[PDB]
């Protein structure tokens, strides 16, 4: 929900793309930096990102991940050391998907 708040402005037709953050046409300018949005998140670190770089979020959102999960996997001991009594106990290790 907090990922969709980008404040890139509407560049006028036939205008050069700004790069420096000193002008209001840049999304990281103080005039166009609304609190609690991606712009203040970037300016907290003092980074430089252009309008198209932030507009790429809409097509980045196409591929999505739901949430992280806890996955526990187990298996028998390897065939090099699998015998009648070793196959009884298994190895228990887990990981985090996403």
């Amino acid at each position: 929900p907090a990922l969709q708040a980008v404040i890139v402005p509407e560049i006028p037709a036939d205008e050069e793309a700004p790069t420096t953050p000193e002008d209001p046409r840049h999304p990281l300018h103080a005039h166009q930096l609304v609190p609690n949005s991606l712009n203040v998140y970037f300016h907290n670190a003092h980074l430089t990102v252009d309008g198209d770089a932030l507009l790429t979020l809409q097509e980045l959102m196409g591929d999505m991940a739901e949430r992280t999960t806890a996955i526990l996997v187990s298996s028998a001991p390897d065939a090099g050391a699998a015998t009648a009594t070793t196959r009884n106990m298994r190895i228990y290790d887990g990981a985090l998907y996403h």
